């Protein structure tokens, strides 16, 4: 068994909340991880290309959200 994702961290938070903005998705990421803003931004770009999540331009920011029928 193996996989093609970075970490569950960013998927575990946003799924619950509904729609999370760029500053919001980053706000859920604590110092225990040692990550930076640039890290989550580059990780999103993998989620959104890999059919997990989608993203829209709202609140003069991006809104990152899941999609369903």
């Amino acid at each position: 068994f193996n996989v093609s994702n970075a970490e569950l961290i960013v998927m575990r938070v946003i799924w619950s909340l509904g729609e999370a903005r760029v500053d919001e998705i980053y706000a859920q990421i604590p110092q225990e991880l040692e990550w930076s803003l640039a890290t989550v931004k580059t990780l999103l770009g993998r989620l959104v290309k890999k059919e997990m999540l989608s993203t829209e331009k709202e609140g003069r920011k991006f809104v990152y959200r899941p999609l369903m029928e």
